[PDB]
């Protein structure tokens, strides 16, 4: 049974880059909904699995097929937002300070500088044509190389792709403050990105 | 735990429209693969579910998300092929005979004729740009109306959509016999379509 | 070269159901974005088509493929919003009044009532897990039957699926006013749906 | 107007890894079909594009949206198969011989060995749940790092993702010889992969 995680900061702590009113809605409404949806979907599948064991019909298999969409969507919603809060921090807790160590080294070697990586990421965020996410990732299958990937809806990066920084591009993540001006939001959010958490994820090679 | 279903006919019973060499591989290899994949996926779900209970972390959620794909794909593969075998039959069991009853009436009212419905379906089949299926369906949400829908890969029709006739458009369904000539396969298969089974599905809405 | 269509109503005309603030942003910003993107994409096609003619390489084919996403997305955004404004109207223009004629008959015959069709549509709207649309459509390929279709992002209904009512489920369509309570928005919008335009679309079959 | 490309080898030249029967059908039927489809779709779009100039209506935009699906699919079909033939060669023409130069250096640095890259690719190919492709690519956006990407149907890798080796995982690519044993096909094809063409693409950073 999953639960809304504790936040490391107060709702209004990322102002002026992200408003407290957005954070409160985003966390108490949107994230809680994925929490509830995920627990419900997992419950429903456990129930369908028990039904399939006694009556392994295509009819019942068809029912399982129907709920896995909810497992994926709500599971992703749960996961992506958890990652999101943990890679945000107020300036007082180091938000917006550049990474150090191995991650900083890989960033410079692959993209030239942190500024270029961020510009690439903002291009990707702007390129999400619908709801979705951009993730700075470490790819474990090609020697641990950095990349920036987009996902849609609540799809997430799995397998060898370890998320280092997740940035939410759903309209609910910025609309009350930025309205249509999503590029202003993408630029502003880096001021409160927690690159210490990114570095920790990079070093661990897991989340 | 699912298994391959009983067939109502022998592998060679659909000759010459669908070769026995195809049916044998199709059932004993391809369908068996979805059976095994689905059973594995459901087992793995059960294991991840216990893991999630012990540690409900994003990491473990991530693992669960990863296997949903296989549940969907192999579950669809299992379900779609079960449908397929049940709506195929040799002529000796009524394959290729036109439907009667309420289904026949609905077909004529909506499409003009069975011939016109079949042509529409062959157009949908030819329009699958990849691996996939066409389904003639009854839509329970809009008053029980017939439609033809395409799916890709092992996606299937769910919700208010009741499959009446499933036709496999994956290349493995025809390649040994027809190779690139998929339209020849789409045309030939209607000689062994079991419309009695479609009519039963239509009447039951299940 | 496309442009924003003229609106038949002032930005604040759909209050209280849809905020004038939302309509103004939705039209002057969001719809404009799609107009700009589509014009840009069609210009690029034109340039790449000429390039491909002179040099029909896989390299240039690859470039042509790369712009198709923009054509589809912005083309969809352009088209869907045009449909949307045309099927909305203030109560003073007859918004929210039930359809009549053939459409009204088809709705009663297939769904039982207008309320049942609306209920089904709201279910499809709530079912969009991401950004998207629901369309009440008339299907030209199954004898002209009504159905409700979900799309994601700016995907739209084409070919035999004729849109009668388009409803936007992107968060920018409701968030300033309803925030997370999208179900409240889906319920409210029917008060300003232009069923007269829906009936016109149904009769024209385009 | 695109045309079927010239092949560098005879239909039967890749036996016994891929039969002459397959190559003949694959090239003269399947590839040709995408050639014809792509030419048709581009002509149709040009036609609608000219109409849209005079009638810039939602109706006409809707018609163009329908056609872009065919441009993408047949365009991809044309492109992927052109890449495919160019990265296959008989053993007499160097097929199956390991890459050298910068490409070989990047492979060992990122994957450990060619064999590890090949195994990863075979895992990706087996993971295509439907029709599709695997590509070994050079990613120009992350400092030119190698990766392996899956696509479905005739989707392809565009922009910063430069295809180095394309491997076809559609059933028509192997069924007549391998039937359901696709893993055997994925394993065998490397014996006739042209790594010299892969190296040229890697060096040029384009196709
Ligand atoms: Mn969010
Ligand atoms: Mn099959
Ligand atoms: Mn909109
Ligand atoms: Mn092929
Ligand atoms: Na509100």
């Amino acid at each position: 049974k999953v639960t809304l995680p504790d936040l490391k900061w107060d709702f209004g702590a990322l102002e002026p880059y992200i408003s407290g009113q957005i954070n409160e809605l985003h966390y108490t409404k949107h994230h809680q909904t994925y929490v509830n949806g995920f627990n419900t979907a997992v419950d429903q599948f456990q129930e369908l699995s028990d039904l399939l064991a006694k009556e392994p019909s295509p009819a019942n298999a068809r029912k399982m097929i129907a709920i896995q969409q909810n497992i994926k969507f709500h599971g992703g919603g749960f996961t992506n937002h958890c990652l999101f809060w943990e890679n945000l921090a107020p300036e007082s807790q180091g938000g917006g300070e550049p990474p150090t160590g191995a991650l900083a080294k890989a960033i410079d070697e692959q993209f030239g500088s942190l500024d270029e990586l961020i510009k690439l990421t903002n291009t990707k965020l702007a390129g999400v044509q619908g709801s979705g996410w951009a993730f700075i990732v470490k790819n474990l299958s090609n020697g641990g190389k950095l990349d920036v990937v987009q996902t849609y809806n609540q799809d997430t990066v799995t397998g060898p792709l370890v998320p280092l920084v997740a940035i939410d591009a759903w309209e609910h993540a910025y609309y009350l403050q930025y309205q249509n001006k999503k590029a202003d939001y993408f630029k502003a959010i880096w001021n409160v990105v927690n690159w210490k958490e990114a570095s920790r994820r990079f070093d661990a090679g897991k989340i």
